[PDB]
């Protein structure tokens, strides 16, 4: 009944694995091929393993050793299927709804301030973020690049 489609369900870490689950719609997944690919579509990096059942799939990326045994480069990634079309992943409202779920005392009295669905949804994309100290700091957050209009990991390395 609807369109093919890519939806992200879940985000979330185990250390330096990132698994994203998710599912598609009108859409086989037997021969996908999932993959990050950055915004300029210059670096594709494919996930270390993806589980898939039925309409459901489950990717891990091994984000420390993605380029060739160093940490995801800095950039922004889509999380693409690359079958006879490439799929870019559509975030399911359930991701943003557990953000507003597991938000702490001092973010919740923050987010109630806020007064726009834009500012609602940045802010609680952005309690995703996941921080690496190795003193190097690597941070990768979650987003919707309002510029190509799709969900993205942020990949920001600071000194």
């Amino acid at each position: 009944m609807v369109k093919s489609k890519i939806y992200i369900d879940k985000i979330y870490w185990e250390r330096v694995q990132l698994f994203v689950e998710g599912h598609s719609e009108n859409l086989d997944l037997e021969d996908s091929n999932f993959v990050l690919r950055n915004l300029t579509e210059t670096r594709t990096m494919k996930a270390n393993d993806v589980k898939i059942d039925g309409n459901q799939f489950v990717c891990r990326f091994n984000v420390a050793i993605l380029d060739n045994g160093y940490y995801l480069p800095e950039d922004k990634y889509l999380l693409v299927n690359e079958q006879e079309l490439d799929y870019i992943a559509q975030l399911n409202p359930d991701v943003i709804n557990d953000a507003y779920q597991n938000l702490k005392p001092e973010q919740e009295e923050e987010y109630n301030e806020l007064e726009t669905q834009n500012g609602k949804i940045n802010f609680l994309l952005q309690t995703y973020l996941k921080e690496f100290r190795k003193k190097t700091v690597y941070t990768v957050t979650p987003e919707i690049s309002s510029d190509v209009n799709e969900f993205v990991l942020d990949v920001v390395v600071t000194t």
